[PDB]
């Protein structure tokens, strides 16, 4: 950790664009992300009651959460309109670095569960969460819906990855995934604060 | 975790069949689990050079592990011979209990990456692993792949899933899948001592 070194990360904190207003949200695909939508949900035209996703300001009157951003004053969201166990979709970014041999990868980004209520509908429930680390279109490690996230909280949760000299990926470029499952309603889910270290690996 | 009672599963720790030669092993589907092979790597007439599983004695003078099995004297193993992502294989077993609200569910299981070399043959490499909780058909925590084993090593991982009281799966038959996602070669993982405990969840 002393050794850990960052991997460079476009917009990490979803920082771009920037908001001023309290609850101010955009629904385009944060700057440096690209959309993740393996199965069609996202439209190629969002309004705010399709599926969409964006940068949402959150300060300390935030009507969503108890506490403002975990880093700056914005957080990243994703929000699915269609029925639960319909499919998946979220943010995706490739990184310039590539896997290394002999590598510990720390993975580690804050997940928001939206709370209270917006124009008359609840932000009761949650559809759940998975991370996953790239190396090319394979996902090396991913974290999915292991923790559990109070409504109106924010949560970190940590992907490891250890990538030898026996791995078949080296040299491959390194990815981040940020995915909404739809394993549940209200179906959205924040994101923030993307880190993404490499360090020697264990011995 | 005090208060936390495990959920039954049989052949938890692949104790069965019996075996008394070191490193002896079965190629038929440990009683108890079924294979999982949704892409069919796994063909109907197996032998001991197709892709398998089954359950393996693990002893403390084992040529593939440093110890013993972690619980027992055997451990469960899948083996996959296709190349890197030709798909992904392993074992599963549907629990008699049902997903409740409010609960917190623990699945823990060792995982091996089984080292040394057979008839001029690396054991070196590994093919990477999965653990799965669901309910019904439905993956509803997984741990992929963080975890860092050393060769001839076991190490225990966990899977933690809360199901609130807005969860749309409740009442569904609880699930664990232990998976070889085939992303490296030697393309063989063990797995032993599942557990799943239950405790009333935070707040
Ligand atoms: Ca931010
Ligand atoms: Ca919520
Ligand atoms: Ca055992
Ligand atoms: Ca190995």
């Amino acid at each position: 950790s002393a050794s850990a070194v960052c991997i460079p990360i476009k917009n990490a904190g979803f920082e771009e664009p920037i908001l001023q207003i309290e609850d101010d949200y955009t629904i385009d695909t944060p700057p440096g992300w690209i959309t993740y939508d393996p199965g069609g949900l996202v439209p190629a035209k969002r309004t705010r009651i399709t599926s969409n996703n964006g940068v949402g300001y959150t300060g300390s009157n935030s009507e969503f959460y108890n506490h403002k951003a975990p880093e700056g004053r914005n957080v990243a969201f994703v929000y699915l309109a269609q029925e639960i166990g319909s499919g998946i979709a979220g943010l995706e970014q490739t990184l310039d670095a590539v896997l290394k041999p002999n590598t510990k990868y720390t993975l580690t980004v804050d997940i928001g569960n939206s709370g209270g209520s917006f124009q008359g509908k609840t932000l009761d429930g949650f559809p759940g969460y998975r991370i996953e680390l790239l190396a090319g279109d394979t996902v090396l490690a991913a974290d999915h819906n292991t923790l559990y996230i109070k409504e109106k909280d924010f949560k970190s949760t940590t992907v490891t990855f250890t990538a030898t000299p026996e791995s078949p990926y080296l040299g491959q470029h390194l990815g981040i995934r940020l995915i909404n499952p739809l394993q549940g309603k209200f179906s959205g889910v924040d994101f923030d604060n993307v880190r993404l270290t490499a360090e020697p690996a264990e011995t």
